[PDB]
């Protein structure tokens, strides 16, 4: 009774950039309570567990924070797909989750998976309706674009800043942000294809997140809806620069606001470490 | 350029109990900034790095949280000593730290180090002087014994409860506790040789700690000073039960309050995992 694991830095091509996730293989012998205890033991923002598939996919993936199981998270699933590429020749990988089966395209160089693209759940969205409270918490007077909250498992609010330097200058009051339950606050700035983001979430137990993969799809939708890109055009989103964990996420939303057909998010991943646990 | 590491559960004899620390070997090639980045990457409460000695010890140990270096911490040094026992036959280990050289006795069974005892810095102490504020934050009316704050690197406040069940019933207001800077709050209950503890510290970035090894020595002093044990008598301190990380710490203080000669803390440790990182 031992399990091998890898630590993947997701949305990075260099170790110690991007956002880490520990991926545990051959986890079918672990009861869920033990998966939870292991995720707590590692204390990474998420640990994932690779299980035999039950509905025709390649594998079933369970995602745990140190305190609870999650239905969906982008960077942990990206890292899981990249890690599993070391163990399959498949060009595509179908990972079963609580959101259904998530399709991944694996990208390789000489047998090593260096990147992947995923099709995300199509989000829903509406106005947050707490704008002055949120802006006060962030320390700014206004957003550029409408402050809207998106749902694809987790919930993501988007607040637009007028320049990248204004984004980097943010020093939010995290106590005030803690009154925004069950959501993450994503502040963004940029133009055209290239955007910068910073994510803050007391609700999700993070002062500032390096790479919020489940926010990248919704941000592409947000930018297309508010006229900064078209549906069908990709954006490059660079997150985590200010905290020294630069993370590059690519995202594209196809269709139109009223009839979205696909939400794609991709990025590189690199192995930081590999190990074995004693149970 | 790779480094091996182990995850040791300190103050435990069973994996997933006690308090984890990652121990990185052969770290002399790592600049301190990189040690800090690695400790952040792992996100364990502490990671330690094993370096060549500079003042006649066996090794020099650097202790990092995800955000800063620490001069002293008990469970990380305990785990480091136990981990290093896999690589030496020595009965005693002298580990250089910012507090000076810390002497460890290693305890083995068939070549495996299963426990260790350390001589801790002798603490200083005084009344906290914020009793009503602290008791309000904890949700209780009074302490049994004087509320005093001890210093041996970190700072530890001790608040006594009238029964173990009263200790387990505590649900502190962690926002109110956050006004207690640069210290940990240790609540305790028990009798004779056997004590229970719970530690809370927003200042040290933990809602509730499993095993606060640097608090065990000061608690023995506290109990001897306030007449519950004698100087020279050991106590058993069980921490972390309520959070499912039961941790057993043993402590003894020799001398008298005005002239302490030794503060000893010991416990078991077990390997949870072993790995290698790519830099
Ligand atoms: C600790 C915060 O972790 C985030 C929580 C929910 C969604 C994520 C993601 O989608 O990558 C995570 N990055
Ligand atoms: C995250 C909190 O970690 C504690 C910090 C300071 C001292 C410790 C110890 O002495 O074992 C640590 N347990």
């Amino acid at each position: 009774h031992m399990h091998n694991y890898v630590i993947i830095d997701a949305f990075a091509s260099v170790p110690l950039e991007g956002n880490p996730v520990a991926v545990f293989f051959d986890a079918d012998d672990l009861p869920p309570a033990q998966m939870q205890r292991i995720a707590r033991e590692m204390n990474l923002s998420q640990s994932t567990f690779v299980l035999k598939p039950r509905n025709g996919g390649d594998a079933l993936i369970r995602i745990f924070t140190p305190v609870n199981e999650l239905p969906f998270a982008g960077h942990p699933l990206l890292g899981t797909a990249i890690a599993l590429g070391a163990h399959t020749d498949n060009h595509r990988l179908y990972l079963e989750t609580q959101m259904g089966t998530i399709a991944f395209e694996l990208e390789r160089q000489n047998g090593s998976v260096i990147a992947a693209s995923m099709d995300q759940p199509i989000p829903t969205w509406t106005a947050l309706g707490r704008d002055a409270e949120l802006l006060k918490a962030l320390g700014i007077s206004d957003s550029t674009f409408p402050i809207e909250i998106y749902h694809n498992g987790p919930r993501h609010v988007f607040v637009g800043l007028p320049s990248i330097d204004a984004l980097s200058a943010l020093h939010p009051d995290h106590r005030a942000l803690s009154n925004f339950h069950d959501m993450a606050i994503n502040c963004f700035a940029g133009a055209g294809r290239r955007w910068r983001s910073r994510m803050f979430s007391p609700a999700y137990g993070v002062v500032e997140d390096a790479a919020t993969g489940s926010a990248a799809g919704p941000l592409a939708i947000h930018l297309a809806r508010h006229g900064q890109i078209e549906f069908g055009q990709p954006v490059e989103i660079l997150q985590g620069v200010e905290i020294g964990r630069p993370s590059l996420m690519f995202a594209k939303a196809e269709g139109r606001a009223e009839q979205l057909t696909r939400v794609e998010v991709s990025g590189n991943g690199v192995t930081f470490g590999r190990g074995t646990i004693v149970l």
